[PDB]
DNA sequence: AGCCGTAGGGCCCTACGGCT
DNA sequence: AGCCGTAGGGCCCTACGGC
């Protein structure tokens, strides 16, 4: 992968690290050819502080680091067979960028110390608002960051070897708990010291997984990625009532508008969204093959098709209503949602997965009737218990069904934001015949990949470590649904046999809940109620503000169309008017003057075609016009009343309620 | 392997599909009945057996997966009686490629397990057309349409005629390629049991056929295969111009699969790539932002990263395409239009060159100085019956994007003459001092298509195997600043020359460019000559130029009709307001309007639509202002459709005017 | 030879936290 | 151990014709 220069007199001589080719080749077309090596990392590389020694020395980029260096490594490292003077850390102006950075520092600290302490180790300073060196054209990655004369470089210093030696130990180690404590403490919502890059690297690219990658917002119960695709198939029009649109083509349009990042990771969240079997209510509607739980992953994205689900629809309700706040996407080109309307609580609905920095969340999905009735008897008693909220709100629904076992998990999850629930298969003994049995499972626990499961049975039954299984086979088919079939030797006990296979196998699983989310777009650790309540809340100021909303709009055109009635009152002045003017400026000014109009109203007058004086168009105008009196009535009543604002809150839930509700599928036995 | 077996294990039951790949299988599996239905995932194009040695054949990975699975073995070992299943499902997706991935099956069977054909136990499901593949079909309907004992419709393979079947394997998909080409002009035409020859000879053309008109040879009048166009069309359509912000690759891409081109990602992203390569082409047709690719074999940066839009001289290309000058088509689904070929207002295709292997075929024409290409169809515009060597007073030879030399001009001649020719191509090197009283070459251009780290190696290589004296140093000194420089060190004494033509002896230094002109001339592939490329060029532009006149000709006309109209409206408006105020509805008005004025209804809609602000003062003088410049503009499109030679005057002005604006000086030197 | 350029097709390394 | 899900990054097999 090296691409060396033709020099050989270290002194002169310049090495730099990029994250992979399309970096490589801005690079390798930009650079002087005869002092200047590029070396192509592959992203992303081991962090050495929590990897085995045997893993290090025989990772593919390690060694070829090594090699390039030529100075060997720890003991052995020999400072006079440098083959550079300059090692440069190049990588992307991103978060990701910097994570990388982190990563090779950590490595010539842990590996290579002396390489630093004699100032061999430089970070270039490529410029912001590029994605990677490959969106740069050579000639702007040469002037700006490789060629002496008019680049920065940051020479890498070492201070204090024992503020360093913690510094690597605390960000890079296996010790979450620091790690967790140094973000909370430093969160905010020529040389460099080593210890100071590798705190505000590593903080730069924690914080950004929290807030804008890996944990829900509470109100939405969305991340970035999944909120940015469901913008951009609303934004595309990409409707339940529309034909199917290809999926490459809304990542394309995702990734460019306001994801900037890899396509597998916006083609992989949209698949996820639309999977029955992940999503408990899905909110992409796709067609073509789209994965199993077998672990079979979706089509490429080239064969596949996708359009919002119905449901979607309830995220996206009223978001062209000021109804929520826009921000500027990541280049100032767009304008993206901070957050969907959400008329129902998909946060608990759907749950959430999300592994950060410093902390991971892990919601399991509920029963979207169950949550709605506890929605409404919050509505009704700030003050209620999560024993009381209890009473609608079972505990968890699973897409996969299954059953939960015990309620003093469920319980210590809502009231604390962390348990442990005990989720199992459903799985029956029956007679097969001949005086024999089988065990018959027809629901596995959420997250369990299915054929996983029975090669591990499989396993099992080969090492001999379970007695008593005579055969194994998956029977699911789309006509009968998912049947996994143990058939059991003649006389031995099925019960037995089963307790093993869950005490040995994920037919058995647990869910350990973890219930962060961001709230007021920080992380926190939350209870059912609290998660309710942030919920409700949302709501309110979204219906408030699309009453808001409707009625400035309302009064409006309200405006215009008494300008429009003024115009058919007295249409042969108006048209004497407009013909005795020489301009259209000079017509607009007259008819503010003579009729006592706004600019809004004679612009309006001005723009009225001919076709609106027939009869029937004369009529619709007035017609249009006592309507909006009325409307604009029935807003006002809503803003003059916080009950009714609440009460409207509540019907419109108890609608979705009534139209999306479903049966609970996973039975919690006591 | 992905081998997804079915439970029972009696073969008389059991069925395998063959699939494309995982995508394909996906779908299979989650549709089939898993008791008698395995799935068997390949990878694309397989392996031809007819073209390759058993070596290769038996160490290919799909080869061997399907072998293990059938279980018979194969050639003189294979046993009928050890089949794993008793029918065999060739189940490719249904398009052009799935019907090749179906012959090359076919050759595998026929060749390695004829008496599985034999005993028929070879089968051709029949999945939908309108899916791209087998993944895009949801697993319910690929059950109930293509998998389903109860409603599918599986062909047996029949072998009726053994040496018939010889002739036809050994025809379509053997190493003579004449044979091939011959059975296509002899069968294509442009513009249950299943006997095995006859699935062959439909399903090989078919392929052919596609290959041939639809993918790999370019369009004489624009010089574009399809890919390049729809690409340029999908930038014109988004308004990419040269002059707004670049756009993302990847958004460029998704959009014109989805709307235009169904094929892979990188076969879009490759041929637009392409397009912005200033070494790929003379005259680049995209502007690209970020890595697309170098002279060293360096691919583009994913297409995350890249951005790009129109070159200038593109949209001479697009220019007047919504003016009526070219037909369009349905795309590929009905669910969007196309243009069939780009008005294309230079000479693109000897402009820019295009190599494609098809089918049967291939072509490999080198690209040329717009300059010179002009003035030759202006020279050809002024005399239908001037000569090859006319021509080539304006036409040199062709003009590299990578510059360098070519050797005489015999091979240009032959190519210009025939459509075929070999032209030598050489490096441009020169000997030169580098102290101490040793000399090095030094090389600043390579022949087109010549990958500079390869060609580099390549001496390298003669070096090391001591092929060649007097070599002491090699090195790539090229830079952005420098341009392309290659030093090649001498020993001290040796001569340097000798060492020079050495190396344009054994190495890329000198390449070979072998000219084979085939373009799609009335939609069908033919080798041309310079003059019938230059003459088709001049005729495509003659039809633009006449539809475009015609166009303009009827929307003159059209509006000069409306303001009629509008004068009318102007100049009785009182009488016009009270028509419409006292009708009732839209089409009492209309009626009452034309009735009363003696309006069209064209005219009537107008009037209806014309706002209020249109009955200020100066306004029925803009109308006759316009009327008047209409009638005056009208006329002067009359004069030059009722004379032929006013019409070509037109086109030679307007080529005239875009070699002055976007012809360059020759890079290749010609040297006798 | 293997390369030129449109086409078919797919797999594997890394970080991160918490649960087993 | 090693899996879950957003993220960083990249490579190799095939057809086809001509030289
Ligand atoms: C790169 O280095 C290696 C290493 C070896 C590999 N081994 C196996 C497979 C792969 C990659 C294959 C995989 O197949 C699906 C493919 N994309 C599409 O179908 C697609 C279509 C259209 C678009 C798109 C994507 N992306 C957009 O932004 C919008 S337009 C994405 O990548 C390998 C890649
Ligand atoms: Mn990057
Ligand atoms: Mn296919």
């Amino acid at each position: 992968k090296l691409a060396d220069c033709s020099s050989k007199s270290p002194e002169e001589c310049e090495i730099f690290l990029v994250e992979g080719d399309s970096a490589g080749g801005s690079t390798k077309s930009g650079r002087d050819s005869r002092t200047q090596a590029i070396l192509p990392l592959r992203g992303k590389i081991l962090n050495v502080e929590k990897a085995r020694l045997d893993r290090i020395l025989n990772n593919n980029e390690i060694r070829q680091m090594i090699t390039a260096f030529g100075t060997g490594i720890g003991g052995d490292f020999d400072l006079a067979k440098a083959r550079y003077h300059k090692i440069v850390i190049m990588t992307d102006a991103d978060v990701d960028g910097a994570h990388i950075r982190t990563l090779l520092l950590t490595f010539f600290y842990r590996f290579m110390r002396p390489l630093i302490e004699a100032g061999y180790v430089y970070i270039a300073q490529p410029p912001t608002g590029y994605k990677g060196l490959g969106e740069m054209n050579a000639d702007q990655l040469w002037e700006t960051t490789m060629n002496p004369e008019h680049r920065a470089l940051l020479q890498v210093k070492l201070e204090d070897a024992i503020e360093a030696d913690q510094t690597f130990e605390m960000l890079m180690g296996d010790v979450v708990e620091n790690r967790r404590q140094f973000i909370e403490d430093n969160a905010v919502y020529n040389e460099r010291n080593i210890t100071s890059e590798m705190r505000e690297s590593f903080l730069d690219y924690a914080m950004s997984v929290i807030v804008a990658r890996a944990l829900p917002d509470v109100r939405d119960g969305l991340k970035p990625v999944h909120r940015r695709i469901l913008y951009g198939l609303n934004e595309q029009g990409m409707t339940p009532d529309k034909s199917y649109k290809k999926s490459a083509r809304i990542v394309g349009d995702v990734m460019g508008k306001y994801h900037p990042h890899g396509d597998s990771s916006i083609y992989e969240a949209m698949v996820r969204m639309a999977q029955d079997f992940s999503y408990r209510y899905p909110l992409v509607d796709g067609q073509g093959n789209f994965g199993s739980m077998d672990g079979d992953g979706a089509a490429a994205m080239r064969f596949t098709e996708a359009r919002m689900t119905k449901i979607t629809l309830e995220l996206l309700r009223d978001i062209n209503k000021d109804t929520i706040d826009f921000i500027d996407n990541y280049d100032g080109n767009e304008r993206e949602p901070s957050v969907l309307p959400a008329r129902f609580p998909n946060l608990l609905a759907n749950g959430a997965s999300g592994i950060a920095v410093g902390m991971a969340t892990n919601i399991p999905p509920h029963n979207l009737t169950e949550l709605i009735n506890g929605v409404l008897s919050l509505s009704k008693n700030p003050d209620i218990s999560i024993a009381e909220l209890m009473e609608d709100i079972e505990g968890p629904d699973f897409p996969t069904a299954g059953l939960i076992l015990g309620k003093s998990g469920i319980r210590r999850a809502y009231e604390t934001g962390r348990g442990s629930i005990q989720m199992r298969s459903r799985a029956v003994i029956e007679e097969r015949g001949g005086g024999r049995q089988r065990i018959v499972v027809t629901e596995i626990p959420f997250q369990v990949n299915k054929a996983r499961m029975i090669e591990k049975i499989a396993e099992l039954v080969r090492d001999k470590k379970i007695d008593g299984i005579t055969d194994l086979r998956d029977e699911t088919s789309l006509r009968t649904g998912v049947r996994v079939v143990i058939d059991v030797r003649k006389d031995a006990n099925a019960s037995v046999i089963l307790n093993n296979l869950y005490k040995q196998t994920p037919l058995q699983t647990s869910f350990g809940v973890n219930m962060i989310a961001l709230v007021n777009g920080r992380p926190k650790l939350i209870n059912l109620k609290e998660a309710l309540v942030h919920y409700l809340e949302h709501q309110k100021t979204v219906v408030r503000r699309r009453t808001q909303y409707n009625l400035r709009k309302a009064k409006d055109r309200a405006h215009i169309l008494e300008g429009l009635r003024i115009a058919l009152d007295h249409i042969d002045e108006i048209i004497s008017t407009i013909r005795e003017s020489d301009t259209d400026k000079v017509a607009m000014e007259s008819l503010q003057q003579r009729f006592k109009l706004s600019e809004k109203q004679a612009q309006a007058i001005l723009d009225m075609r001919l076709r609106r004086l027939t009869g029937l168009e004369r009529d619709k105008i007035e017609a249009e016009y006592n309507e909006l009196l009325n409307y604009i009535s029935e807003l006002e009543t809503i803003l003059a009343d916080e009950e009714v604002l609440l009460q409207l809150v509540r019907d419109e839930l108890t609608e979705i309620r009534d139209r999306f509700g479903d049966d609970r599928r996973t039975e919690i036995q006591l």
